[PDB]
DNA sequence: GCGATCACGCACGTC
DNA sequence: GACGTACGTGATCGCA
C-alpha cells in the first residue's frame, strides 16, 4: 500500500518544525561536490517531498537546516553535511544518526542503507537503495514519483525507528557513545573531508617520470634474465617463468597455483638473479600504479586537493577506514615509497604540517585492561617495550639483548596483541610451530596478567556473546562456540584483539573531539586533516607551531586516564614527509 | 561475437 | 588483528 505525502512546490512553515526526520539525498557514492537529488521531511505535521532546487534556494529552509535548535534525525548525516558544505550551506542540529546507531548496536550487520537498519527492528516498509537506484554501471536516479516515494519512506522509517534504536542503545549502555562520541565525531570528519589535503602534483608527476624510467630498465633486465618477454604482472606467465623455465623450488602453493608473494620470493632470491629484479619491479610498480597514478586520478584539478571519505560505520573494531583516496596507507616503511609524502603539502602559504602519534597505544591499553604488573611497570618506566620483552622471554640483561632478539620479541608483542597462535607466530618469524609455542609460553610466564586476560576474555565472549571496549563499543562473536577448530580459533583471536584495537580507537576518537574543542577555545587556525589509527595530522600557520607542540600532545595524552601513562610523539615540517 | 561489466583470487600498502 | 586498491583473468551481461 502506497505511502501518503505532499509533493511540495514551495517550502511552508509546517515543514520547519523543531523535530523532524530529514533525508537529503546524495546518490553518487563519492559525495564531494555531488548533486542533491531530492529532500524529504517527516514530522508531526506530515510527510513532505521537496525538489532540491526549490528547498535549497529558500531562505527559511536554509535557516532551518542551520538552526541547532531545530532537531533532525537522519541516516548518514555526514554525506548530507558534506554535500551541503560544497553548496555553502550549514547543516546543524542532527540529534540522531540511524547509520551510527545501527553500527554501534552491531557492526557485523554491514548496515549501509535505511532498509538494512529497519529490518533489525522488523520494519520492512522501505526499499533497499540498490533496488531503487540499481547497482554498478546500471545505477541511475529514477523518475520523480519513484524517487519521492522512496525518500519519504526512508524518512518515515527514520521517524519510527529512532526511539527503539535509542532504547536498545540505552540498554547496552551505549547511548553516550552515540551522542557524545560518534555523532560529534561525524561533524569533525565532515570538516576534515571538506577541507581536504593539498597535493604537489608537479612533484608527483616528476616521480611518475622517474619511476617509469626505472621500471623500463628493470623490466628489460627481467626479460634479459628470463631469456624471454612476458607479462611480469601475470601470475600464470610469471609462474611459468620462475617454476618451469627457470626451475625454481616451489616452496608455497596458492589455492589455484604457485605463490609469488614477496615472502616466498625473498627465499628464492639466492637461486637466480631474476628474483631480486622481480621484487624491485613490484616495489616500483606498486608506487607507480597505486600511489602516483592513483592519487593523480582523484586530485581535484582546480584546487589540487584530495578529499578522502572516512567510513565511520564499517570496521568491526571501531576504527575508521579511508577511501578514494585511502590516505591511511601512504608508504613510510621504505625510503623510496616514503618520498611520496613530500607531495602532501600545507594548503596555504607559510603553513606547516604537524603530526602527533601515540607511542605503543595498543600495548599500553593491554597493560591497563589486563592489569599486568610487569607490563604496567615497563610503561611506567617508559622502557623500550620490545627490548624489555626480549629481556624477559630470553632471560637476559638489557646489555645482552641482540638485534635479532629484539626483532623476535617485537614479533611476539604483535602476536600477543593480534591474538596469539603458535602457527601464526611460526609463519611470521619463519620458525617451527613448536618453537613459536615456546616463545608464547615464555611470554605468558613473564606477563601472567596478560595470560589471565586472554583466558578470561575468551570465557567472557562465550558467556555473554560479545566483547566490549573501554567506551562500551561491542562486537558479537557467535563463532566462539563453533565445534570447528579453525573457525572457533579465529573468533577467540578476535575476542582477545578487539578490546585492545577497539579501545585504542575509542581513545583517539575522544582525543579528536577534545582537540577540536581546545583549538576553538584558543582560536587557533590549525585544523585536523587526517587520522591514521593512532596518529593525527594537522596543518597550521607556522606561527602556531610552538603552541601546538604543547597543546596537541597534552590533549591526546589526557583523552582518557589509564593505569599507565599515554605518550605522544610529535613532529612538524613543510610537507608530510618532513613531519618526521 | 565483441566490448562492457562483474566477480574473485591475489599481491601489497598502512596501523 | 583491522583495512583499501590495483591487477589479471574468466564469467557474465547487453544488445544485436
Ligand atoms: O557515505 C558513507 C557511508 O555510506 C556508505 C553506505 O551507506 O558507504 C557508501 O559510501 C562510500 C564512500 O563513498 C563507499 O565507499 C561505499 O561503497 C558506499 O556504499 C556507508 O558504508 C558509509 O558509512
Ligand atoms: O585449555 C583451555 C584453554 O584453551 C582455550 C583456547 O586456547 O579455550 C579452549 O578451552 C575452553 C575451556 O576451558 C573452551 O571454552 C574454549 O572454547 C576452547 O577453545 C583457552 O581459552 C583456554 O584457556
Ligand atoms: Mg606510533
Amino acid at each position: 500500500a502506497k505511502m501518503a505525502f505532499t509533493l511540495a512546490d514551495r517550502v511552508t512553515e509546517e515543514m520547519l518544525a523543531d523535530k523532524a526526520a530529514l533525508v537529503v539525498e546524495v546518490v553518487e557514492e563519492n559525495y564531494h561536490d555531488a548533486p542533491i537529488v531530492g529532500i524529504a521531511v517527516v514530522n508531526e505535521h506530515g510527510r513532505f517531498f521537496l525538489r532540491p532546487e526549490t528547498a535549497l534556494a529558500d531562505p527559511q529552509f536554509v535557516a532551518w537546516l542551520g538552526d541547532e535548535t531545530k532537531k533532525k534525525s537522519m541516516f548518514d548525516s555526514k554525506r548530507a553535511a558534506v554535500a551541503l558544505k560544497w553548496k555553502g550551506i550549514e547543516l546543524c542540529g542532527v540529534s540522531f544518526d540511524l547509520l551510527l546507531a545501527a553500527y554501534l548496536l552491531d557492526p557485523a550487520q554491514g548496515v549501509d542503507d535505511v532498509a538494512a537498519a529497519a529490518k533489525m527492528k522488523q520494519y520492512e516498509a522501505v526499499r533497499p537503495d540498490e533496488a531503487v537506484y540499481g547497482k554498478g554501471a546500471k545505477r541511475a536516479v529514477p523518475d520523480e514519483p519513484v524517487l519521492a516515494e522512496h525518500l519519504v519512506r526512508k524518512a518515515a522509517a527514520i521517524w519510527e525507528l529512532e526511539r527503539p534504536f535509542l532504547d536498545e542503545l540505552r540498554r547496552n549502555e551505549q547511548d553516550r557513545l552515540l551522542v557524545e562520541l560518534e555523532q560529534p565525531l561525524s561533524s569533525i570528519l565532515a570538516e576534515m573531508e571538506f577541507a581536504g589535503v593539498k597535493v604537489d602534483t608537479k612533484r608527483l608527476e616528476q616521480m611518475g617520470k622517474e619511476l617509469a624510467e626505472q621500471l623500463g630498465t628493470v623490466e628489460q633486465r627481467i626479460y634479459e634474465l628470463a631469456g624471454q618477454e612476458f607479462n611480469i604482472n601475470s601470475p600464470k606467465q610469471l609462474g611459468v617463468i620462475l617454476f618451469e623455465k627457470l626451475q625454481l623450488p616451489v616452496l608455497k602453493k596458492t589455492k589455484t597455483g604457485y605463490s609469488t608473494s614477496a615472502d616466498v620470493l625473498e627465499k628464492l632470491a639466492p637461486y637466480h638473479e631474476i628474483v631480486e629484479n622481480i621484487l624491485h619491479y613490484r616495489q616500483l610498480g606498486k608506487l607507480q600504479s597505486t600511489y602516483i597514478e592513483g592519487l593523480l586520478k582523484v586530485v581535484r584539478p582546480d584546487t589540487k586537493k584530495v578529499h578522502t571519505i572516512f567510513n565511520q560505520a564499517l570496521t568491526q573494531t571501531g576504527r575508521l577506514s579511508s577511501t578514494e583516496p585511502n590516505l591511511q596507507n601512504i608508504p613510510i616503511r621504505l625510503e623510496e615509497g616514503r618520498k611520496i609524502r613530500q607531495a602532501f603539502v600545507p594548503s596555504e602559504s607559510d603553513w606547516l604540517i604537524f603530526a602527533a602519534d601515540y607511542s605503543q597505544i595498543e600495548l599500553r591499553v593491554l597493560a591497563h585492561i589486563a592489569e599486568d604488573d610487569n607490563l604496567m611497570e615497563a610503561f611506567r618506566r617508559d622502557l623500550d617495550i620490545h627490548t624489555k620483552t626480549a629481556m624477559d622471554i630470553f632471560q637476559v640483561s638489557e646489555d645482552e639483548v641482540t638485534p635479532n632478539m629484539r626483532r623476535q620479541a617485537k614479533a611476539v608483542n604483535f602476536g600477543i596483541v593480534y591474538g596469539i597462535s603458535d602457527y601464526g607466530l611460526a609463519q611470521n618469524l619463519n620458525i617451527s610451530r613448536k618453537e613459536a609455542a615456546e616463545f608464547i609460553e615464555r611470554y605468558f610466564e613473564s606477563f601472567p596478567g596478560v595470560k589471565r586476560y586472554m583466558e578470561n576474555i575468551v570465557q567472557e565472549a562465550k558467556q555473554k556473546g560479545y566483547v566490549t571496549t573501554l567506551l562500551h563499543r561491542r562486537r558479537y562473536l557467535p563463532d566462539i562456540t563453533s565445534r570447528n577448530f579453525n573457525v572457533r580459533s579465529f573468533a577467540e583471536r578476535m575476542a582477545m584483539n578487539t578490546p585492545i584495537q577497539g579501545s585504542a580507537a575509542d581513545i583517539i576518537k575522544k582525543a579528536m573531539i577534545d582537540l577540536n574543542a581546545r583549538l576553538k577555545e584558543e582560536r587557533l587556525q590549525a585544523h585536523l586533516l587526517l587520522q591514521v589509527h593512532d596518529e593525527l595530522i594537522l596543518e597550521a600557520p607556522k606561527e602556531e607551531m610552538e603552541r601546538l607542540c604543547r597543546l596537541v600532545p597534552e590533549v591526546m595524552e589526557q583523552a582518557v586516564t589509564l593505569r599507565v601513562p599515554l605518550k605522544v610523539d610529535y613532529h612538524y615540517g613543510s610537507t608530510w614527509y618532513d613531519a618526521k
